[PDB]
């Protein structure tokens, strides 16, 4: 096929499986189950596609959470796969390795983490009782559009003091950077992402407010202040975990409750179980797959890796690994050990997760608190798309208002 790159010829040919994480040809059976094609009986823990320029791809938690904790090997320098995407990466701090990325990541750590989490707890409340009021007697939803993008992004927005009118432009560009539909490379989306925030950093570090933007435009890095590239360079990466990320995981999340009365009754009948259950899907509908470059020729697992070479280490298969979980497939709101590594792994765990967490477990109290029975439109045929973060492209709800309930 011509799209498959030549073997290299240090990657041993009996190693060669020509996965293309952006369309993988099992994708209809749903993306996890198209990537967990990468641990049936006879494929190595670590191989080689062809395909998108060839690299490398740890196919079990045990490998992928070993190269994440080896930076000096597995550089985030160039963190993407196709390899230009990789190299025109800069966001910061994930396109650093320690020791270095840490100032930066310190900062980041301030606007997001818990203790601001803590704070948009009930804005975060009242956004999605307000959603799902209104959608409550409709009896019907295109859930991406009317829910799974609107209540993260909203309180992202709200987070980063930006309009909301904004919103159908920058999540364009955060989608061709995660799921390219070929209207534009990576490059591209960066730099039209970047030449948005420009005007607004400069805005904000002359007249600062208490939004995540002006406090990372004026924010100290280990004592030192924050230059106008790196303020730009890391809220760039801000919008795009922000509109991407908790979006397409609620709809992976609610497209499995809807097809699974018994599990909905479950958290019905014991709503206490709903951060548990939260942890599981987490588990379950892992959905982001990113990956290191290697920093100089190095022998992993037996396999001889050059420098230079990319690493895809698919966050998405630690937890779908029979090797971690029994009946990984299985959804067990009371699986005694979740393991995963939805959130990373090493020095760049996600910052947002606790923000994740939060909304994710509200959105599961609040939506079955109102519309405890739900199902698919009838004769929807489900598509998933596969990417750096894969998503769900549509997720028609129905329901009958009579079984609804207001609060
Ligand atoms: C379902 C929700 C989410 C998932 C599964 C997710 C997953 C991840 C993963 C796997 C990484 C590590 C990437 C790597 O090692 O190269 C990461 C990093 C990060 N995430 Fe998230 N994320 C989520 C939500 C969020 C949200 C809502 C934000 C808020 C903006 C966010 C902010 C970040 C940041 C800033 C980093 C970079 C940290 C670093 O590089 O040190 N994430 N996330
Ligand atoms: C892999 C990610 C989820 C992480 C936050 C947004 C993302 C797409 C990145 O570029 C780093
Ligand atoms: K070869
Ligand atoms: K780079």
């Amino acid at each position: 096929n011509a799209n498959l790159a030549p073997l290299p010829p240090h990657v041993p040919e009996h190693l060669v499986f020509d996965f293309d994480m952006y369309n993988p040809s099992n994708l209809s059976a749903g993306v996890q189950e198209a990537w967990a094609v990468l641990q049936e009986s006879n494929v190595p823990d670590l191989v080689w596609t062809r395909c998108n320029g060839g690299h490398w791809i740890a196919t079990r938690g045990q490998l992928i959470r070993e190269a994440y904790e080896d930076y000096r090997h597995f550089s985030s320098e160039c963190p993407f796969i196709p390899r230009e995407a990789g190299e025109a990466y800069d966001f910061i701090p994930t396109s650093m390795d320690p020791p270095e990325q840490r100032q930066f990541r310190a900062l980041a750590n301030q606007v997001v983490g818990m203790p601001v989490v803590d704070k948009l707890e009930n804005r975060i409340q009242e956004l999605a009782c307000s959603l799902i009021e209104s959608l409550r007697p409709q009896g019907q939803c295109n859930f991406t559009e009317d829910y799974a993008e609107p209540f993260p992004i909203r309180i992202f927005m709200l987070l980063a003091g930006l309009p909301e009118e904004d919103i159908p432009h920058l999540k364009y560009l955060t989608d061709q950077m995660t799921r390219p539909d070929g209207s534009m490379t990576f490059a591209e989306a960066k730099e039209a992402l970047y030449d948005y925030l420009i005007p607004i950093i400069e805005q904000r570090r002359q007249k600062p407010g208490t939004d995540a933007i002006s406090i990372v435009a004026n924010g100290q890095v280990n004592g030192r202040p924050i230059t106008s590239d790196e303020a730009k360079r890391m809220c760039g990466l801000l919008l795009v975990g922000g509109l991407n990320t908790v979006v397409n995981f609620l709809s992976f999340s609610m497209e499995f409750l809807a097809k699974s009365p018994e599990h909905r009754q479950e958290l019905i009948e014991r709503p206490e179980r709903i951060p548990a259950a939260c942890e599981e899907l987490l588990r379950r509908f892992s959905l982001v797959a990113d990956g290191r470059i290697l920093t100089s020729d190095y022998e992993f697992h037996g396999v001889q890796l050059k420098k230079g070479d990319q690493i895809l280490l698919p966050q998405m298969l630690s937890g779908l690994d029979e090797r971690e979980n029994a009946a990984p497939m299985h959804v067990d709101f009371s699986r005694q050990k979740v393991s995963h590594t939805t959130f990373g792994h090493g020095s760049h765990l996600c910052l947002g997760q606790h923000l994740a967490r939060r909304e994710i477990i509200v959105t599961l109290k609040e939506w079955l608190t109102r519309i405890p029975d739900f199902s698919i439109a009838p004769g929807a045929q489900i598509q998933h798309k596969s990417g750096i973060v894969s998503g769900v492209q549509a997720l028609p709800l129905v329901w009958d208002p009579a079984t609804t309930k207001a609060v």
